[PDB]
């Protein structure tokens, strides 16, 4: 079934590493920096591991050292609006609980409709929006082996884990914003009228991802701490054209922070 | 065609039968005590049924008195959230209106947003949202046989069939509200800023069946009354963790007065 | 690819025809009296193009002059509710694209959430809302031949378009509305809450098309101006039952103002 193949793909990557993260980050699209803070004992290509979907816009599974703890960092994930099903799109986070990953970290990228919010800010996700996705990664025709059939989402990011994060932002002088994350498909950005609705609905950030995998890894019984770079803003009165250029540029400039703030809170688990 | 199957699905139905209802009753998951108080006269499994959908999370198809009337009484639906597309979702619904049924009540269990809500409150369903849903039963390639192409959705659930509920439940001195119920996919249940955007759009209860039924029921020209029992509470400041034990057991709480009321309603048509 | 099947209908077109039109128009549902005011030089039925979807709810592409310039005119166009594709509800957008077509004007039918808006109002387009369509025409495997991966939407109704339709409806005595359009897939009207909760987001008219249009000719670079008709009005307090017939009486009674509307933008384009 579906288990078989998630054990096909544990098996071949078992076989490759030696070390047993119970720690996993998924490196939103132009944060790739982290890597670099990693001391990779294990690099697995995405188009050698059985079952994964074929061809992203490299992609790679990295086992190693961070914060003096073992971590998988996926670098490169599959986006619904490259075609990709909701199931493949969260393949990965079923990967890494069969690991005996407990603990997820993601990152995103996304675009600010807070009034307060500016370029490069680092915003703890809190809390999500997901009912505009239009496919649901947990429909299924048969009920879960591991988990609830309906599972809570009074607490889909883990309390603990965003203390945490603002308890190391203070140590080490990182300004912090939190809020909520509303996911789109894409690929087209938003209009004015959107952004507005988006916005009165009580989001903070939108952005084209990330929902679908935090949906899996709580239905699986994972802790996950998400955080968004706010790589453009969008305030419908004073929304100028934005540039895929500018917002990896946007991205690139606040990782520095983000990878300090990243391996301080890892080793502090 | 889609004709060819309900014949074969109605002629099996009609070669168990001998009343000729002209109700029918949809069970929500949770709620089949009203069996109890039904006189049954024929049972048929939905296994055996042509062309209803496969292994349902048994299922029956029960004819038989209720209220001093014929009516047929659906124990078991199909779930969009099980994995079935919404024409499966909502067929048997084409066959009891190609049974002859023009009368349909359903019963669902929902989360109260409304604070003045209570667990195991009955709320009439005076209106709802359909937009979140992500396939539409009325999307065919052909134009239908049956009813208008572009129906009109400015009374979805029948005031007379309302207004009836109200008088049955002054009378029996059964509590009873109303309010707009909004359909969600499900599985998962929603997010604190999820309660809150759904509250502000005006929904009253949110639940995760019901809308694609009355929508295909309102197109075949049949009379809808719908009713939720709030199993629940959904207020996003004041939010605790939702567990499918306690959703069934209050659903079950509720279920005597829910049958009382139905029961008495349909003795009054 | 997709690229062999647009040059395939391209080049089937071209062998008919012998103007070079930059100017291409799809008419709504009701609204084809502008065909009369068109000096067609060429006629080609939907069913004779190489790749266009089959057998509309005829279809014909007309090619000819109007306000002294070389149009295409698309004739009947494709419902998502029809149960095609989104990519062969666009796909006639991506063969005006391929034909040289620069400027595109689009006119729909719509229900009006506006207060001020009366029955046969015409609305230019400022903006729209697209997060309701369950599938997005952009969502492909492989990256676009032509445009951006990520198209910006800040201003998918090119402002020059929208300010000239106002300098001719001034000068012909033409009352002119805008407003924010909502695209929904329909085939059902919307309920008085759906009303009441879309009008909340800030629309001012809903209809069952044009935004998947208008989607694609903005990720090719192309310029887009789009029109409504107000055809019936959705004010969830006093909300009246609505009929197909009676809609398109109403298209039927604005086109005249719009037919004028619209040969002379071109004639000043
Ligand atoms: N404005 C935006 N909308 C959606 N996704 C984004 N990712 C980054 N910026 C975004
Ligand atoms: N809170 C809730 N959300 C969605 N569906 C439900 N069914 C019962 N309770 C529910
Ligand atoms: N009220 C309405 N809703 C959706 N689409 C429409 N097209 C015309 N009137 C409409
Ligand atoms: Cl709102």
């Amino acid at each position: 079934s579906m288990f078989e193949q998630i054990q096909e793909t544990t098996q071949f990557i078992q076989s490759k590493i030696t070390l047993r993260p119970a720690i996993g980050i998924i490196l939103g699209t132009g944060l790739g920096a982290l890597t670099n803070e990693l001391d990779i004992d294990t690099t697995i290509p995405y188009e050698t591991i059985p079952h994964f979907p074929l061809s992203t816009v490299s992609g790679k599974l990295l086992i190693g050292t961070l914060g003096g703890k073992s971590v998988v960092v996926m670098q490169g994930r599959f986006h619904y609006y490259e075609g990709y099903t909701m199931q493949q799109v969260t393949y990965p986070v079923r990967v890494m609980h069969a690991l005996g990953i407990q603990t997820l970290l993601v990152s995103n990228a996304a675009g600010g409709m807070n009034p307060t919010f500016q370029t490069s800010d680092l915003m703890v996700i809190d809390d999500h929006i997901s009912l505009l996705l239009p496919q649901n990664p947990l429909i299924c025709p048969n009920p879960p082996i591991f988990g609830d059939r309906f599972p809570d989402m009074s607490e889909p990011y883990r309390k603990s884990l965003i203390d945490l994060a603002f308890s190391v932002a203070a140590e080490l002088d990182i300004p912090l914003k939190r809020g909520v994350y509303v996911s789109v498909t894409g690929p087209q950005l938003e209009t004015r009228a959107e952004y507005r609705m988006l916005r009165q609905w009580g989001a903070d950030a939108v952005g084209m991802s990330t929902v679908p995998e935090v949906i899996v890894a709580n239905q699986l019984g994972m802790d996950v701490f998400g955080i968004s770079v706010i790589t453009d803003l969008c305030f419908p009165d004073t929304l100028e054209k934005a540039e895929l250029v500018k917002i990896l540029a946007t991205a690139a400039q606040a990782e520095p922070k983000l990878t300090m703030l990243i391996r301080e809170m890892i080793g502090r688990l």
